[PDB]
């Protein structure tokens, strides 16, 4: 591919799922890839898999880790173009008297503030490049989710980062950007389902939630991220959704 | 009552349904209300039954009859301080191919002109008191709705002139906002459920799209009325969402 | 290019712009190209230029010209894609008191039901291909502008009217997506900024009303709806921004 | 007053400012309001001047402080039915490149968490009571602000976990909204204000983001939030803004 070619991107979590599919993108793109993430065994494989992806394992709620993440990049290809936070997690659900404040501070320190410290190490060389950032958010950030009041809390909380990093960055020309999507369909997605009474029947309901009628794949987040990085030179601080329309209409969820 | 006692309101489709309730809210409020109406049968009982309220025959879509509701208004009571766009339809559902451009336009004459009228013919009027205006629009303007291309466009730029127009009063002090409301139990929505194959069904449908399980009514709608017209001060072009909340999470509406 | 190989699209107001730049954009793309346009000097020239662009004279207030657009279409071609809904207009400023519902009605017939008669005309042939509709609407419809109700008004119909659409095609996997631009120099800017009492100043506040400091380009809103044709395959309702970011943070627009 | 008569609320961060404005707002009602603050200065006179409210010392950043705000309220009152999650703090402007990741969790300690556990310590009280949640957030969660990337978070979050948490609550009939002010003079806009290099420049820019040209008034806030306990019966999960329109139309914040 020639859309990013000579562009050098990072990845978190790309070693499965959402985040793999990403990975694939842009190496499809022309990019070399630096995939981070806390767990070796999906990463370490699409490396031998991708030519021009490269594994560094590296827990991004660690800031040695990130720093040498950046370093790393930095010293083995030159530059740095893209950086995406995708690396996050979601609880099993959750009502809102079993959760901790502790369990919400550990949430908030992968999803948000992970996703911050890692921007705030590249900016210094996105800015040399004119590069930008994506942040992997998530649709319930913005119309909520039953069950899930730390995850929620901290994807809204990065939907509203982005938007304020992108108002800093932009005398810059860095751009910042962040992904919502929807009901994806990938190994998380199955851990989940696989907790319920029914995972089959929850399966389905999560393919009902959209009127395209199934979940998406981690290659159309990929297509989306791509797309961000290379030829979307006039959008920052938007909230691309990515979510089969499951935020349209009316759906279940006389005036006593 | 006195949040907004010696204020005089005009509420267009005021005969039944959330029109009725707003009339109602207001005079409670100690407001004295013209009720505005294309049919006699609500609108004059409601005249009698309340003191404080007066029932006009106007059809909004008649621009020599709003020319009269607003002389008629301040012939007989000196001022205007609020004017409530409600008059409005909601065709029966129909397929985008079972649409006509003609249906179309008839739909924006009632839903957006006639509140366009109203307004523009009233302005003067509200320069002077500091009034204010107050569109009835809906939520499915915001998320969309299905079986109603035509009247989701309505309310789509219902909302967004609301915005347009509280941007250019906002230098004269009068403010403009929005109510979108999302299923609230009316006689409309009564005839639409009675043309279903199943009524009772689609009643209760339309209760459980709601996390509060059940509709609206008409007198929460009106008490979001009262509250913009006599003390949202500082809010202007905001839309005020009425809706159980039907916007909040997934519903019914693998990755192949 | 390759990433919309062997697809038809058709776009209108296709002559200039916006609507130039996506012609481009899809030719570049693998495309072949309708542009449609109620002017022949831009298009003309246009089909010239460009090997796989063809311009079909056509007036979308008109509906027999569109009937023949599609038809056209189809017979020259043989299958339809990707219809993009770009032609429009902003009339220039005018205060509320200085518009007419007539003046409205007018441009609600180019900016929404222009849109809404190619898009019904040409859904039987996007339900064969699986392909997409894509309207151009405005950032304005979401956010107000000054002195452009009847504009603004018509953009958050088009906004709402592609939502609701949306959710009717779904069954069919026809996606319903827009792209809402904000300030994009064109020769309609270029025509309205002269109109003012200083043209050079109208266009430097219009540079800086985006914090990226420039205007948009229609190369990029062309990048951005061959995204949502090609590579946004779980992308329906969506409002896509291309803007810059003027919609974030505050900007020039103690307690008395 | 008696649209809130019988009701106890509990306002935090009510010893100044916009929870000053809330406490009045709610003691005109004819509720019974327990002030809390960390500070004793403002709460402490606030609970001489007004019959029918008291003071209560507690830092909502410490556990144990404000389960004691919950039993002594309970104690002394005997019922619970609203709270205000109002405490919260924006830092000095501070670019991206000067924040610590240790600062933005102090930020969201106080923003966020507390917020966070008096709610969840109240519902219990609130489910027996049919009470509601009112959390104060910011417009700048929804649109971005410069220099305020921790700020701009933590409002981020509070605003999508008022959703999260409307959604689990309505089965139990307990409502759950937020508002969203913008520029309100209050103690902390006029501190922050002689921070900068001109302080009288800075609160005219202030003024002017606003269309209604004037900052908004902790009263008016006030206003809001007794609505949303007292009168908002069907709303749960919204964001009502009281922004004096600052999210609107385009400001100051060739393609090239
Ligand atoms: N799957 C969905 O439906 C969905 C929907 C919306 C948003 N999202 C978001 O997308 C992202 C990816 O989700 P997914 O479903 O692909 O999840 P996943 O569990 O399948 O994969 C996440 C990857 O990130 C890695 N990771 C986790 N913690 C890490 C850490 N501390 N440091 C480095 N790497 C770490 C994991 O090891 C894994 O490889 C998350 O931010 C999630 O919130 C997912
Ligand atoms: N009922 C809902 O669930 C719902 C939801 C969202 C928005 N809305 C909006 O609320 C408004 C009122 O709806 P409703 O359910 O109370 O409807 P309704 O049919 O019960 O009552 C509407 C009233 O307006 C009058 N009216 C209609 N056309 C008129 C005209 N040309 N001139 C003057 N009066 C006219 C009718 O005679 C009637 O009295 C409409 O704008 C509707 O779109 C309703
Ligand atoms: N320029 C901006 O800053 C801006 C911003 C947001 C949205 N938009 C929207 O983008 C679209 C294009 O705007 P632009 O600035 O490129 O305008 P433009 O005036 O430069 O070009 C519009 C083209 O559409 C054609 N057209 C107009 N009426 C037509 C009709 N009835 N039938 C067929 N073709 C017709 C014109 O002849 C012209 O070629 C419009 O929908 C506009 O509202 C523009
Ligand atoms: N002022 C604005 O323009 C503005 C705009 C949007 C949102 N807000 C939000 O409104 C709220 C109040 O802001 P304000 O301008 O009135 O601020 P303020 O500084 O004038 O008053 C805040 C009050 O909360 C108290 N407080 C702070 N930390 C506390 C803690 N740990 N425990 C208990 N009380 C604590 C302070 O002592 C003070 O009495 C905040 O959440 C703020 O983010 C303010
Ligand atoms: C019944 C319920 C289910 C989930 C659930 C189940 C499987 C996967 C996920 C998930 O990882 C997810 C799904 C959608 C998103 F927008 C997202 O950011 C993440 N969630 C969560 C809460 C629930 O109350
Ligand atoms: C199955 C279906 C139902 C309706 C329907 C049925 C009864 C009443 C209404 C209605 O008057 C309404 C309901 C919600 C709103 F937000 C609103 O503005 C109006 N609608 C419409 C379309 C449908 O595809
Ligand atoms: C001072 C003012 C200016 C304009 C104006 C000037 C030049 C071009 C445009 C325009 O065509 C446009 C600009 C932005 C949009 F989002 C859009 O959909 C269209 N508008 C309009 C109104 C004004 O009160
Ligand atoms: C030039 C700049 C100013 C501020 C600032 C100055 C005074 C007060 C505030 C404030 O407390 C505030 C203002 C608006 C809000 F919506 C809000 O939640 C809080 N902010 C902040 C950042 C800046 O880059
Ligand atoms: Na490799
Ligand atoms: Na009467
Ligand atoms: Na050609
Ligand atoms: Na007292």
């Amino acid at each position: 591919g020639t859309r990013y070619a000579g562009k050098v991107v990072v990845v978190t979590g790309g070693g499965r799922g959402i985040g793999a599919g990403i990975v694939r993108a842009f190496v499809n793109s022309g990019a070399r890839v630096v995939i981070c993430d806390k767990d070796e065994s999906g990463g370490r494989a699409l490396e031998q898999e991708l030519p021009g992806a490269v594994f560094i394992l590296c827990d991004v709620t660690q800031e040695d880790d990130v720093k040498t993440l950046v370093s790393e990049t930095i010293r083995r290809f030159g530059r740095l173009d893209c950086v995406v936070n995708n690396a996050g997690h979601h609880p099993p659900p959750q009502r809102p008297e079993e959760t901790s404040a502790q369990g919400f501070r550990q949430l908030l320190e992968l999803n948000l503030l992970g996703t911050y410290t890692l921007t705030k190490l590249a900016l210094p060389y996105l800015r040399k490049s004119q590069g930008n950032v994506i942040n992997i958010s998530s649709l319930v950030g913005a119309i909520g989710q039953a069950q899930a009041v730390p995850y929620v809390a901290t994807k809204g909380a990065v939907t509203a980062m982005t938007k304020a990093l992108a108002l800093d960055e932009s005398p810059y020309g860095v751009r910042v950007n962040c992904i919502s999507p929807g009901n994806i369909w990938t190994p998380l997605w199955e851990e989940l389902a696989a907790l319920m009474p029914d995972p089959r029947a929850t399966i389905r309901e999560g393919m009902l939630a959209q009127p395209l009628g199934r979940m998406g794949q981690p290659a159309e987040v990929g297509a989306a991220a791509v797309f961000l990085a290379s030829e979307a030179n006039f959008c920052t601080g938007i909230e691309l959704l990515v979510t089969g329309g499951a935020e349209l209409g009316y759906g279940c969820k006389p005036s006593g």
